[PDB]
């Protein structure tokens, strides 16, 4: 799998613009703004989201790279083929944004508490 980062998932990004908008999996209800469900700097799109109401929305995952570092990303948007997260999370996981996209990234699902504990 290949991972990248997008500048749109910033703190003032409205949740109505992502696939998880209201419906049953909508996160806008309790958290109408991005910066609490994932935490703030641990949010990104993921390939397991279908659309307006993905069944895997709100799922914690750990991303690991060959350098030896990992962060927790909570599902929020869908991806064509790879995991995309905020540029701040990308720089922290790799060290800089010069890499752009890194393939062969290992990912594993963990308890939700770990995502909130890591982000905070």
């Amino acid at each position: 799998v290949s991972i990248s980062y997008d500048p749109i998932y910033a703190a003032d990004l409205s949740m109505g613009s992502v696939a998880c908008s209201n419906g049953d999996h909508g996160l806008m209800a309790q958290y109408p703004t991005l910066g609490e469900v994932p935490g703030f700097p641990n949010v990104g799109g993921i390939p397991d989201i279908a659309g307006w109401d993905s069944p895997s929305c709100g799922t914690c995952w750990k991303v690991t790279i060959p350098n030896g570092n990992s962060i927790f990303i909570r599902g929020v948007d869908s991806g064509r083929g790879g995991f995309n997260v905020n540029p701040t999370a990308f720089t922290k996981l790799v060290g800089s944004t010069e890499a752009g996209r890194v393939d062969n990234v290992n990912y594993v699902q963990v308890d939700l508490s770990n995502c909130i504990n890591g982000a905070n």
